[PDB]
């Protein structure tokens, strides 16, 4: 029995945020998540 | 018995805000999420 | 027996908000999510 | 007994928003999955 | 006994939201979802 | 004057190749491309 | 004057390539192309 | 005057090659490319 | 005069090669390009 | 004059390799590239 599990080659998560012009009185939120697989 | 599973190549995620113009008394929110298979 | 089971070469997500007029008093909400076969 | 399940070559998911004009007092919201084939 | 079962080259899906002009005093909702085959 | 031009949600192109029976003395090529509106 | 010019929700473009019994000694080619409209 | 070109979500290239029975004497070639607009 | 121009949320490329069965005397190439919009 | 430009969230690129029967007398060569937009 042979077993190869559960991989990947690159994986990048991230946010860029710019603050130009205008006010932004409010908020610029980001939660990027990247989750493998669990074994059970 | 020969086993291959829960495999990517290359797996990103991420969200850009921009804010240029206007007031923006509101938000940008992003939440991209990936998961790969889970074994059971 | 052998086998081969939930792969995928590349999988992105995100998202791009952009404030350059008006007043977005609003929201700009996204989720985009992405998940694999899971095994049972 | 051979198994080939599963698969996708690539698979992308996002939303882009833009705000130029207008007040936009409501809301822009948008959440795209993709989701494989599950084993039982 | 030979399978191959729940494929599909490339998918992808999402949405683009617009505000230009008008007051957008409403919202821009979507949802589109993509799902392969399951096994039972 | 205000300009949006040239946007997309989501793109994604591959190709899915799998060798299971027979011999395959040839060839399986796939060449997907992807372009979006160039401005001049 | 307000401008909004050439935007799809979601392209994708993929082939899927099986050999499971025969010979195959041809091939199997596929180009399938996406493109958007350039301005001029 | 104001201005908001070439954008996208998300963008997702790959290919996925399974290599399970027959012989496979021939190729398996891919080469899916994605490209966005350019200003000129 | 604003502008905001050659953007996008996420990108990824990647190729998963698998040998599990057969004889793979042939090749399993991947040439998959991701390019955004050059200025002129 | 306010300028934002050639940006993107998160970007990945890779490839995964799994020898695990047959013979492989061949290659599995992958080159998966990612340029952004280049300014003249």
């Amino acid at each position: 029995k042979t077993n190869m599990k559960h991989m990947a080659g690159a994986a990048a998560a991230g946010a860029v945020v710019g603050g130009l012009g205008g006010y932004m009185l409010g908020s610029a939120m980001s939660r990027p998540i990247i989750h493998f697989g669990s074994d059970y």
